[PDB]
């Protein structure tokens, strides 16, 4: 049984600790490690409770166990009297949300990159489902799909995972291994549309009411234009992914088997050309 312990990092090694974003999960800051000479991110708490400390230790244990090419690499934990935080690689290219919706900043996200992003999310979630015991993310949303310096996907935010918005939640969870694939489908719709799901709906409960009656983000020529590569296959994958009956949604293994032939139609250089075009 080959084991490794998550390193502990003294707070004083984390220089230039500057705020990046607050959230529900906690506050995320950028720093640089004095010994290692690389920029890092730290997720920490707003400046010392008991079961708050339990939650962070849990998430850090998970990240450490879930290490994978498409999962945010934990570098260590800061564990001290005054300060508690998870230290990971800094993701300089933001989240997928920002990529899709900041259209002035990113007017062209070429198709090959979008497909790669969808492929890599799938590979990341699939890995988690294939752990023993399976880890279910249960909070997949475009905000939690971070993008590295090369625009590769790192999945983040393991606060609601089991060994804010409801747009990505399947109808049955309003009061299951088929949750993540539902979230995935909506993300797939979002990525291919660059639209907000249910854009023309004021109230979340109106969405929930509609979703529980079988309605889904709209699929027409306006949402998903006719020039999308593999439009028809992608629409099937979306529609099965978010099917009303959870039993009718695919496993991520099935999903990946559907994606592989699509991803193979993109030459490797077109991903690089896609990334270079971006800000
Ligand atoms: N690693 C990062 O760079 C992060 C993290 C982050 C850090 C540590 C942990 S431990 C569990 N999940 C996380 C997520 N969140 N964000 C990041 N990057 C950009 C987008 C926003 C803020 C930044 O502009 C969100």
């Amino acid at each position: 049984a080959i084991s490794s312990a998550l390193p502990t990092i003294p707070y004083h090694k984390l220089a230039d600790l500057r705020y990046l974003s607050r959230g529900a999960s906690g506050t995320v800051s950028s720093a640089r490690h004095a010994d290692w000479r690389v920029q890092v991110a730290v997720k920490h708490l707003h400046i010392l409770l008991d079961s708050e400390r339990k939650d962070v230790l849990r998430e850090a244990e998970i990240l450490h166990k879930a290490r994978f090419s498409y999962i945010l690499p934990i570098l260590g934990i800061c564990n001290e009297p005054e300060f508690l935080g998870i230290v990971t690689e800094y993701m300089p290219n933001g989240s997928l949300n920002e990529l899709l919706h900041r259209k002035t900043e990113y007017p062209d996200v070429a198709w090959p990159l979008r497909f790669r992003i969808l492929h890599e999310i799938a590979l990341g979630v699939n890995y988690l489902h294939n752990m023993t015991p399976p880890l279910l993310h249960h909070d997949l949303k475009t905000q939690n799909i971070l993008l590295d310096n090369e625009f590769h996907v790192k999945i983040a935010d393991f606060g609601l995972c089991k060994w804010g918005t409801i747009i990505y939640m399947p109808p049955e969870n309003y009061e299951s291994i088929k949750h993540d694939i539902y979230s995935y489908a909506v993300i797939t719709w979002e990525v291919l549309s660059r639209k907000q799901p249910f854009e023309d709906v004021t109230n979340p409960l109106q969405i929930m009411y509609s979703v529980s009656q079988g309605h889904r983000p709209v699929i027409n020529e306006e949402s998903l234009p006719y020039d999308i590569p593999h439009r028809a296959r992608m629409i099937s994958l979306i529609e099965s992914g978010w099917a009303q009956n959870p039993d009718e949604r695919p496993s991520f293994l099935k999903c990946l088997i559907e994606l592989e032939p699509v991803l193979r139609t993109f030459e490797e250089i077109t991903f690089l050309e896609a990334v270079i075009q971006l800000k």
